[PDB]
């Protein structure tokens, strides 16, 4: 019981195209195809990270093979960081799994912009650690889910998840 079986569960689940919360358009779980206004340039991504003309409709499997490749994706990005690796170690596998929930969600550089909270991870003042990935580019665009996040980091459980 993971990361994948940790997403899902944060932003639901449509094989089809659609907005996110934001307003950037978005297929599968979490998998951003542009903020483009025009949708023919996410079915054009699309069309380039399935290698098919999806017009906002694919197999499951496909979703779930895009899914795996933008979770692939977050697991060559996350160790490319000068910042994230140590703290990437320092987390159970159980919050490691959140942090490659924040750098799937707000971008690997927004995930590096919170260097104080991760300070504190690694060290493992987990309380300060969660007071601070709690002071806003993440915690204010989804606080829910941040709030689920942050509560993952301080559980080493999925218990927010529930």
């Amino acid at each position: 019981m993971n990361i994948f079986e940790m997403l899902r569960i944060d932003e639901g689940l449509r094989l089809k195209i659609y907005k996110d919360t934001e307003g950037y358009y978005t297929i599968g779980i979490g998998h951003l195809l542009t903020k483009s206004p025009s949708l023919n340039a996410a079915k054009s991504e699309l069309d380039k990270a399935i290698g098919r003309n999806c017009n906002g409709v694919i197999t499951k499997d496909e979703a779930e093979k895009l899914f795996n490749q933008d979770v692939d994706a977050a697991v060559r990005g996350i160790l490319r960081n000068a910042k994230l690796k140590p703290v990437y170690d320092s987390l159970d596998a159980v919050r490691r799994c959140a942090l490659i929930n924040m750098v799937f969600q707000m971008g690997e550089t927004g995930v590096a912009g919170f260097t104080n909270s991760l300070r504190m991870l690694q060290q493992k003042r987990w309380d300060e650690a969660a007071v601070n990935l709690a002071k806003s580019r993440w915690y204010n665009q989804t606080p829910n889910r941040a709030k689920r996040v942050i509560t993952t980091f301080r559980t080493g459980t999925w218990d927010a998840y529930k």
